[PDB]
């Protein structure tokens, strides 16, 4: 009967552009949904080396992967197996803007996702363009209902070499397959998400990320 | 060392939105270890507000917030000498708010020195309508930027008919006493709250709650 | 430095894939032009994904500077890119959380310009008028043009006239790359606007689009 | 039908706070409304000399003085006798951030400004802190009507040394004091401000504006 399984392979394919140089990225890794917690072994197939920080492309490679209390409504778990979407962009302080899209769909234990992701107007001194990231830093979603369909609000900041942070406001939107899923209340999801390994051009990276809902002060 | 357990607060807050002139006075209490802080606010001018009093509400002290051993606290390191801040409100729908203040301390009192500006605000918008009802709870991003401590905040009002009203805000802390070491990167859980008022939000009572962290997975 | 190899009178042949709000579609042009008065128009055909659930106009931007009217005092950095070419990229911010970018890949042989296009758009609202194609004109603007990190940057605040009449702001970044060495960078300078649908069809499968830019510093001097 | 001279006299005082310094600047100049030309002598009575550029302020030192075409509705001079007033805010790409109010009166031959400006998060290395401004390039304001209210948008930009740019994205709101002001279309206004001459630490400035409105291509 569970759509949601406690242990799920993830399978993922993302297809980019950055700055006019094309790339494909595969994807192949596991997660515990109810706990939040999703590891992934990433491998550029075309376009390797990447000219830019990889770190930009992180958070594009499923919120179902989240620890959602009682009082939450758990959207994406509900979206199963359907599956859903979600599309997103990324505006950096330096004048980069990404835009990103996401179809998944879920089968026995794997979810599969279809990424796209594009860059533009990347300046050559600017800190993706010149690989000066080292991660990002642990955040907090604002998750909350715009105009009938689930959005999130993150305000980010990327570790740069010598103790400096590197702006990017994201705003996503998720959409659910299947009609008649219960959107839900205000509430806050943090996040971390960290490169654990990597060799010297980026081409093989081991992803993880760990991701708790919440209500936030006093409820927390 | 400077700072008690429990301490006093008074604040004189003069300002201006959509040329409207008014000046609010607070006097409340708050235990800053604790990360809480309570406070009275009276109109002594311009009341009615013909705006929501929901916009003001944060600029009515981060020293009010509960800092673990294993982050530096900023703002309770910058007395008795005091702090100031500065602080850009941005909303959806073009309106712009800019706020400062400075913190002082004589004794176990805080003294604060309030001032607000806000242009732009749409006749028939959320704020100029008074369909505002709280803040929702959001997390201060706090992080040094040009040698300044910098907090940033994507905060949503909560509005009538179940809708969401955004603001963005960034505030920039500068303590008086050269010196004080400023913190890493950081996380300021926020919670704020009207208890109580009146009809035309003359009096108000104000109520806060901050808890520092460093995020997942330490949190 | 050299000599341009643009006639007054030139061909524009141009092929955009896209996808907006999930969305894809696939459209192809063919117009004409006259890069020094900085006049062109052009018939544009919805090969794939027609009839578009969004509004046509967000789209017309992207289907050239080298068609624009530039004095002589001031450095036309488009003109001097040819034969080789130039292409650019730009992203698209509305008021409402719609964000765009594109990019365009532009090329000559002989008599011809060529226009690989990309656009790609996400976050507009369901009732928003874009997916609601309330949209009726876009106002004439000005670009500000200027080096920027090393790179012809131009700036842009536009509107979009709407039913009602409402107008939608738009906030628009291109950045401009030549594909030769040696062609030389100008100073700040403006350049004027007005795009116009000139005739379409119910569905907007069959659009004529219609650009006039003109060059200039501003007052005084303009 | 308004009584506005040809040849006007300005009179004007700002009291302003900029990254926490309160200064106090008085104005005094002459212009020409129906050809949009106006020139201005400024004095710092207070706060001298101003830690900042002062290239900021100078664009809250009146549409009166825009050429109308007669295609346009003029609104700013059928405001008077009874006059009006603006607010505006200044958003710099570095984080500086200007509100700015300006009350403005007739009293026969002579226009009074009641001006206020404030400006917060000004980095300690930007080029305003370190004045590092040259000057305001021409630009072109957006007027349109939003909520009810006349509205102008502004992509500007200041020149830095070595010929760099600033980059600041304005709005300003118009309110005429008589109700029932007839609204004017979409239109253009193109702007040019030149400070013609000033002291060492910019205590006495001189200061020339040229405004003139248009309808946009073809009609310019
Ligand atoms: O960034 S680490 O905590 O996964
Ligand atoms: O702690 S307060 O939200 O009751
Ligand atoms: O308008 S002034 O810069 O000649
Ligand atoms: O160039 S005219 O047709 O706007």
């Amino acid at each position: 009967m569970s759509a949601i399984k406690p242990d799920m392979k993830i399978n993922l394919r993302m297809e980019g552009n950055v700055n006019g140089h094309h790339f494909v990225i595969d994807g192949d890794g596991t997660g515990k949904p109810f706990e939040g917690k999703q590891s992934m072994d990433l491998e550029v197939k075309e376009g390797g080396p990447l000219p830019f920080a990889f770190d930009i492309l992180t958070t594009a490679f499923n919120r179902v992967f989240a620890e959602y209390p009682d009082h939450i409504q758990d959207y994406f778990k509900q979206s199963f197996p359907k599956g859903y979407s979600w599309e997103r962009s990324l505006t950096f302080e330096d004048g980069g803007i990404c835009i990103a899209r996401n179809d998944i769909t879920m089968e026995g234990d794997t979810f599969y996702n279809k990424v796209r992701f594009h860059g533009v107007n990347f300046p050559a001194n600017g800190p993706v363009m010149q690989k000066k990231t080292l991660k990002w830093e642990p955040s907090t979603e604002k998750m909350y209902v715009r105009d009938g369909v689930l959005t999130g609000d993150i305000t980010m900041a990327l570790l740069l070499e010598g103790n400096a942070h590197y702006r990017c406001d994201s705003r996503t939107t998720y959409k659910a397959k299947e009609k008649g899923v219960k959107l839900p209340g205000y509430h806050l999801v943090d996040h971390c998400i960290e490169i654990l390994s990597h060799d010297k051009d980026y081409n093989k990276v081991k992803l993880y990320e760990h991701a708790v809902a919440h209500s936030g002060l006093p409820d927390n």
